């Protein structure tokens, strides 16, 4: 297990998100879904030129998996995934410029999507986030952070995913509404209704 | 015809775009298409609760119209459109915040879309941009700017368009490749292939 400090601007952003009240928290799910759709576009695109890109799974979809007993909500997709270098250095699209711009605006949280840093909105509702991912060019890895300025990265030895990403939200005790069938369905209807990939809720 | 000053940060960004060399200019079309898709999502959403929103036209689509005689490329959609207030005040999601820090990041251009000011990438290729638009709640208007720090807004008495927006790019003399069928086809393929509305490229 390797532990890393966040980029300064990312540490800054995560604290602002965690330590300030924001009403319109439900947008975290829009952001996670939007990320999944983007990752699905990227693998689909690659597969046009080279169909073997889909040897790791042909299906292109997004699954929402609430678990009341674990108090986790997990957003799963069969997108391009992330390599170890992605998990350590962050994605090219997440520049300190997008971050800095956003924080200044903050001081609606929904504008977070605009700036490439939508993932961090998960920390509106979750005390810990685990990201398990498999990119065609790399091994399966787990990235995890409870915020507080650091994250971890390890090779993942669990269940194989073929290709794609699972984002596991370990929810805060006052944010269990996001585990409810009715609530998840209304959020998807309001913010993610025209996403070009099937979104399936795994009812408990 | 009313003439308005640009927001200082928008005026600065437009100067940067016009007066700086950038290589990967084709991304202007991805940005215009993205905006059209977003405008279409918006009217489609409103129609779900109120079918009469589509009295101004039920078809939800995007047209690309090269004109080699006029040296214009026109991006048309049947999306929600913009009101006169939108044309004067700008859109709520275009704010100095996303603008100011993006310029700093510059000093690839493709990062523009992820700061909510993707429209202005049109000035990479166009010496003037005319925007004709019709929203359910307003009259038809023409917005136009050749940059230099100002824009114009007037009623458009011309061809009644139903609902939606036309973005007319009056291309620079050295940017006429964007009128060629093959070039437009290839740009849509690389960047807008999975947009969830029909994109129709007109033949000349
Ligand atoms: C979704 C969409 C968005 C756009 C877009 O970005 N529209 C804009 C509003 C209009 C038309 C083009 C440009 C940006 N516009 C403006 C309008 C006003 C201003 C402005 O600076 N106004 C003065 C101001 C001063 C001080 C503070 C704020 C504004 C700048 N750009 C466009 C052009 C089309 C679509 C579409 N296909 O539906
Ligand atoms: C498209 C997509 C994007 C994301 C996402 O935004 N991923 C990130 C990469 C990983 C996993 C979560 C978070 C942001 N991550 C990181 C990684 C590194 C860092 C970081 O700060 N690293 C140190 C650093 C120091 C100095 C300069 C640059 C980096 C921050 N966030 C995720 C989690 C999933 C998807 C998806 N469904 O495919």
């Amino acid at each position: 297990v390797e532990t890393f400090a966040f980029q300064a601007e990312i540490a800054q952003l995560m604290s602002l998100i965690i330590n300030t009240f924001y009403s319109n928290k439900e947008i975290f799910l829009r952001e996670l879904i939007s990320n999944s759709s983007d990752a699905l576009d990227k693998i689909r695109y690659e597969s046009l030129t080279d169909p073997s890109k889909l040897d790791s799974g042909k299906e292109l979809h997004i699954n929402l998996i609430p678990n009341k007993q674990d108090r986790t909500l997990t957003i799963v997709d069969t997108g391009i995934g992330m390599t170890k270098a992605d998990l350590i250095n962050n994605l090219g699209t997440i520049a300190k410029s997008g971050t800095k711009a956003f924080m200044e605006a903050l001081q609606d949280i929904s504008m977070i999507g605009q700036f490439g840093v939508g993932f961090y909105s998960a920390y509106l509702v979750a005390e810990k986030v685990t990201v398990i991912t498999k990119h065609n060019d790399d091994e399966q890895y787990a990235w995890e952070s409870s915020a507080g300025g650091s994250f971890t990265v390890r090779t993942d030895t669990g269940e194989p995913m073929g290709r794609g990403t699972k984002v596991i939200l370990h929810l805060k005790e006052d944010q269990t509404e996001y585990l409810e069938e009715r609530r998840i369905k209304e959020i998807v209807k309001k913010h993610s209704q025209f996403i070009g990939y099937p979104i399936t809720l795994f009812v408990e």
